[PDB]
């Protein structure tokens, strides 16, 4: 069993120092680089794939002023691209979905899980856990008493969805394998790697522990050996321009 249609929604931007997409570059460019969410519709329901950024970066650049990261990181983000808004405009409620899938608990891809406060969010056991103590999370992103359904490594959601642990960018992070109707295998590395040089060339990129970046990468691609999938990355202003975004669909 395959995957109906798998929608890119474009969730607002955030702009990072693009010493982030290249940990050799000397900081001093930033890069307006895209925030996504995935909306899978299968056979038993809708699948949302991450939920954008969280309420507090609403016409909020320097919400991360006076933090270790300010200036480094500006979210982009308007009152439309509230989680709840775009699900609204495409036609759901949060309450309409089967599972969020959190890639992992970093601002841009889990500001929005406290709309979702019945939907079972799936979520490795390592990224909640690091997401309890470590200083890069924000609390918007560990709301306590959601719905949570944490797993343990690789996971089969329904047919035609299957998580891959690539820890590494952050240290439960988990990437997608979807097998579609309409284009076969498809591989969201999500951030593992956020460019396609990340993923191909291995050029080393913002994270936890980049040594572990690398062994996912190289994992990744043995999958790519044996599948063939059509692979997206997490964020890459490049790929973007040739993306497929809602109404469309692969
Ligand atoms: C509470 C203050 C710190 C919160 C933000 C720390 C950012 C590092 C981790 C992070 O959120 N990176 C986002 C860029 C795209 C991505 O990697 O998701
Ligand atoms: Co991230
Ligand atoms: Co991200």
């Amino acid at each position: 069993m395959t995957v109906k249609k798998l929608y890119f929604i474009p969730a607002g931007r955030c702009m990072l120092d693009h010493s982030s997409v290249n940990s050799a570059l000397t900081p001093g460019k930033l890069l307006n680089l895209p925030v996504w969410c995935y909306l899978l519709e299968t056979e038993e329901g809708p699948i949302l794939v991450d939920t954008g950024m969280p309420e507090s970066a609403v016409n909020n650049e320097g919400l991360f002023n006076g933090t270790f990261v300010e200036g480094q990181i500006l979210p982009k983000m308007t009152e439309e691209d509230r989680i709840v808004n775009i699900l609204k405009r495409v036609g759901y409620e949060p309450d309409d979905l089967l599972y969020i899938i959190s890639s992992h608990l970093h601002f841009d891809h889990a500001g929005g899980n406290g709309a979702f406060t019945n939907t079972p969010i799936i979520v490795q056991r390592t990224e909640y856990e690091a997401a309890l103590h470590r200083e890069e999370y924000m609390k918007e992103c560990i709301l306590p008493h959601l719905n949570y359904k944490i797993i343990e490594g690789d996971y089969e959601v329904v047919p035609g969805v299957q998580l891959l642990y690539t820890p590494g960018h952050s240290p439960g992070h988990q990437s997608l394998f979807i097998e579609t109707e309409q284009s076969g295998s498809v591989l969201l590395t999500i951030d593992a790697s956020y460019t396609k040089e990340n993923f191909e060339d291995e050029v080393p990129f913002a994270g936890f522990d980049p040594e572990l970046a690398l062994s996912s990468i190289k994992r990744l691609k043995e999958v790519v050996k044996k599948e063939k999938p059509i692979i997206f990355f997490g964020h890459d202003i490049e790929q973007e321009k040739s993306c497929r975004v809602f109404p469309e669909y692969i």
